[PDB]
């Protein structure tokens, strides 16, 4: 297999299918990416994340930085073996969680340094991924806060520019990452066309193996996220993935397909599941709630998952109620293997040119 | 597959192998049950539980009275059905964790009334495991505290036969239970030998389809519970299966088998788990050490569990501490496999007439 290839193999207005073939594995695009905070996509084995049909997994430069340690994973092999998955891993820079997560932070030019001291710059999240054996690296950014005036927006997303020319860069420079890795640029400009299009081109300009569309998700709600899509996503190169970080609910993920989106990665469906929140054809159901007690029918009526062929939405509402670990496992598996439905009911319905009457059939029932 | 046959295929001194048949299948013997509270063995799927080679799982009654209820479970199937987990059960009956856990009690020859209001004799109590659909009732009885004065421990060895014969008649009263199901009695008497004959033939007089030694993992140390079973199992029925509830570390269990025990339960393996302590041929070692952060070898060097063939102490040390449910996961497989592996080594090694050395060569190496 190649270091990287993205080949489309069927269109529908602006939505596309294929894959991206890399040295571990294939990816089938539209992708979910399940996301593995922190060396583990929490309460399952990395066979029954595969299991649920996921291709590729998200990791996390920040939080692996801090624990277990960057240069100790590499010692120890790498992030694949030390958790034990081996296909294709694409990791966050860090750009987002440090400012997130972090208990002090000091910005500037050279990058952020933080106390959770530690400084994170283009040149380290880079080495850092490479520590890891990341498939797919994510350039070094800065997430704009929503909403942004115009001037702010402006200022970020010229530094996110000159970061991800650092980042390339930095990649390039490793021989062993260049030729085994692929890197991806991050577009930012708040909600703003003109910013839109400015990194768009700074980004084309440099060259990636694919464009992720940065901040939004950071509290847009859908219209508006829906908007900034509309003109933002033909700004990339067409023959390249369309990464949108960090989104999103089920019909999210719908609509941004129907705008182009190749690639997709989000906490919801883990972490709504270990809270009791599961995703169901007819819309998301809190199996905590008391209606589920007696309720015998699977979590899903339609779902081929194991959780769905095994136990009764009663079982696993006992489970959660009582804080049980089976509860968050059951929950987390079902919720990924739903998404991960979702995604192959997206590409075979692009693949037939059906899907924006599947997007509008999905719809109609999920939100009855 | 008869309700309940006991056959013994090899012994050597006071240890036995063989197998127990039930309607739901076959328990080796000796037997380890890996401990179900509450409708689940913490942190594992029923079929991984089975994967380690367990024959037969244990429940309790008092749990689940309170929690989902044990006729809300019999409406939704029965514990099986409700957990995924086809093969036999036994539940305990209440008799230890009513007192152990309650909030309040009163307890009276009625029974024993608590808050966590609610009643539990001898009737109820073979009700409620009826109604789970129990594959081996246990006899409500009263585990007396230790240490205890002969004169409370009489009184209460007492009560618990008069509560073994209610049991019995409870039991034998509800035909499709009598059919389906088998009963094993109780015996008490604290740690004195008069008593503890004075339970053992009531029990025998009143007849059961196995034997229980109850009062002995209630703060006794090992010398003296030995010393205990030294005398105490030879009083019971050699025809019948032998089991010492609530027992214990690998140490304990080997003894208890050169005692002529066949059965045990305890939480060691799964509650251990979860707190970082991982069971090896050379001793159990706490997981969460800084010695095992960058320790590339599997939890235990010989092990064939799914978790030692895939991943490192470094990777669940870095899991335990970042309290990750994956670590709680790999942690407990890993221990109840463990636990079947031994069992498996016993049953082989009495199967072969060479368990006495087998015993030695474990607590040299065990110990060492
Ligand atoms: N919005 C949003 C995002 C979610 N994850 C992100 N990661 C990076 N590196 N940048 C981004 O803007 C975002
Ligand atoms: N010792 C001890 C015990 C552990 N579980 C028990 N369960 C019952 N019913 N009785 C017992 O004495 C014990
Ligand atoms: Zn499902
Ligand atoms: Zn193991």
């Amino acid at each position: 297999r190649p270091r990287f290839s993205f080949s489309i193999a069927a269109r529908e207005g602006k939505a596309r299918t294929g894959t991206i073939e890399m040295k571990r594995g294939v990816i089938r695009t539209p992708a979910f990416m399940p996301v593995g905070t922190a060396a583990t996509v929490k309460a399952l084995k990395p066979e029954t994340v595969r299991a649920t049909g996921a291709d590729i997994i998200l990791g996390n430069t920040y939080h692996l930085m801090l624990r277990p340690g960057a240069e100790r994973i590499a010692k120890l092999g790498g992030l694949h073996s030390f958790m034990g998955w081996d296909r294709p891993i694409l990791t966050d820079s860090g750009g987002y969680q440090v400012m997130s997560l972090s208990s002090l932070t000091k910005q500037s030019e050279e990058g952020v340094t933080f106390k959770s001291r530690h400084m994170l710059s283009p040149e380290r999240s880079i080495e850092i991924q490479h520590l890891l054996g990341s498939d797919i690296v994510m350039a070094f950014d800065e997430c704009t806060p929503y909403p942004a005036t115009p001037s702010r927006a402006a200022s970020s997303m010229e530094r996110s520019m000159r970061w991800a020319k650092r980042s390339r860069d930095a990649f390039d420079s490793r021989k062993e990452q260049a030729e085994n890795a692929a890197l991806f640029g991050i577009q930012q400009g708040s909600v703003f066309e003109n910013l839109r299009q400015q990194s768009a081109d700074a980004l084309a300009e440099i060259g990636f193996d694919g464009y992720a569309v940065g901040g939004l998700a950071v509290g847009e709600g859908q219209d508006e996220m829906f908007r900034v899509l509309d003109f933002s996503v033909p700004m990339l190169p067409d023959d390249k993935p369309h990464y949108l970080m960090g989104v999103g609910k089920p019909d999210d993920i719908v609509g941004a397909v129907e705008r182009g989106i190749d690639m997709f990665d989000c906490v919801l469906p883990t972490r709504s599941g270990r809270n009791g929140q599961a995703f169901t054809w007819d819309g998301p159901i809190n199996i905590r709630n008391a209606r589920f007690s007696e309720d015998l029918k699977p979590l899903d009526s339609e779902c081929h998952c194991a959780v769905c062929q095994k136990w009764s939405r009663a079982y696993i509402h006992h489970l959660i109620r009582a804080g049980e670990i089976l509860g968050a496992m059951l929950m987390t598996e079902h919720n990924i293997a739903f998404y991960q439905q979702l995604m192959q009911k997206i590409r075979d319905s692009i693949s037939e040119g059906r899907f924006s009457q599947f997007a509008q059939d999905f719809r109609a029932r999920y939100f009855a």
